[PDB]
Order: structure tokens, then C-alpha cells, then sequence
């Protein structure tokens, strides 16, 4: 009886640069932020509607820093979670906002089955994110 | 103004086996199912409260089948989307039912930053999924 998503987690390579992206550029509100010292990890918990986004990452300055492997994008993406789409009122306007922040967003396309406007953009590690009406 | 998650997409190696897992064992409602050879092969859209899960994969019998790479799980998971957690009223019971279906569920543990029960299980391609109170 799986009622609702509780949270979606993601991995990032540079915790600082990604914090700046998710919190300061994309504007997500921070619920909590915790250092997990014997994980060589930080856990950053963001609010997105009624679910949480958990961002896991290390700072480049950490003494035990090891960069995670890069995401597989070509020729084929791997099995597992592929991309995350956010619901917005105005894809065109949110698209412009992103672009104003210096984030590149691909051209507006239409959902294949609903016709709703949508547009892809990428987090610093190339994670495909989507704006979707 | 990223209001909510619209959908989360994932890739599976064996479309029939993953359709069985998600739709028949986990009981997700099918919203749509569409086949566009090559463009996106099979795209299976599932309801999970207010968010859709978009499952992408291809059937082993398809004449142009190419298995996607395996999810990287060891020693370090890759950058990108990591795992997905679902809200359940009763983790203990939900875990019971899953095991009864023949899905292996790891021991019940407690959330570190709340003390709420949770448990991991895995999809046929090793995607970590989580039950959470
Ligand atoms: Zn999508």
C-alpha cells in the first residue's frame, strides 16, 4: 500500500557547488543539514511540496574526499533512477528565471502524452532535471 | 517556484520483469503505457499519490533490445539519483507482506534524524527502495 513518496535521494560530487545550486539558485527550503563524519558524508534535506529531497555529498576540502563516479549518460543511461521533474505553473517563465541565474535550459518541449509544456536542465553533475506544467 | 515533484523516472533492464514487480507486486496503478520503438521503447507511467513514476525499459523479446548498463552500487554509487522512499503507515507489516511476496527486505531500522521506522528493499535491477513511517 505505497501511498506517497516520502523522499528522493541523490548523490553529488562537490557538496558546496551543489548546495549553491539546489538551495540558492533553485530556491529549495532547507529542512535539515547534517554532517555524517564516519560516512565521509553530508546529508542535506530539502523541502519539495510534501516530499523531501535528500542530497548526499562531500566537500572537496574534507580530508577523506573521494569523488563519486560520474553519472552514466552515453551511449545509454544505467538502470536505476533516471531523472526528476518538478511541477511548475509556467515552464517558459521558470525557464527564463533559470537562464537569468546563468543555468542553461533546453528548449520548451511538449509531454508526449498530455501535451503539457516541459523543459530539461542539468544539475552540476549532469543530473537531468525537468520543469513540467 | 518549484512547487512539487511532478514525476520521477527510472530505467529497468527487463521491461516485463519490472512491470511484474512494480504493477503486480508493489500494486502501483497504471496510468498509461506507450511504446515508441527506439524513441523511448516502453514508457510505463504509474501513480503514486500526487507524483507519477515513469518506468522506461525494453522487452527482451524486442527485435532491437540492448540491455542498459547495471546500476553502480559498489564501492561508491555514482552521482545522480540514488534511491526512492515511500510513506507507509506500518513498516513492520509492509515489510512482512513484501517478504511474503518473495521480495527480500532488510531489517527494520530507525531514521537517524527522527526515530521513525524504515526498511530497504530492492527492485529487480538493484534500485534501492525504502519503506518509511
Ligand atoms: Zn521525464
Amino acid at each position: 500500500k505505497l501511498k506517497a513518496v516520502h523522499h528522493v535521494a541523490l548523490i553529488v560530487s562537490d557538496y558546496d557547488k551543489s548546495y549553491e545550486f539546489y538551495v540558492n539558485q533553485l530556491g529549495f527550503e532547507v529542512i535539515r543539514e547534517n554532517h555524517r563524519p564516519k560516512r565521509h558524508d553530508y546529508k542535506l534535506d530539502l523541502k519539495c511540496g510534501d516530499i523531501e529531497l535528500e542530497i548526499f555529498g562531500n566537500k572537496l576540502t574534507d580530508s577523506n574526499y573521494c569523488a563519486p563516479p560520474e553519472r552514466i549518460s552515453w551511449p545509454r543511461e544505467a538502470c536505476g533512477l533516471r531523472h526528476l521533474a518538478f511541477y511548475v505553473e509556467d515552464v517558459e517563465a521558470s525557464r527564463q528565471e533559470l537562464i537569468a541565474l546563468g543555468i542553461r535550459v533546453e528548449e520548451v518541449r511538449y509531454d508526449d502524452y498530455t501535451g503539457k509544456k516541459m523543459a530539461f536542465f542539468f544539475d552540476p553533475d549532469g543530473l537531468p532535471l525537468e520543469l513540467h506544467e
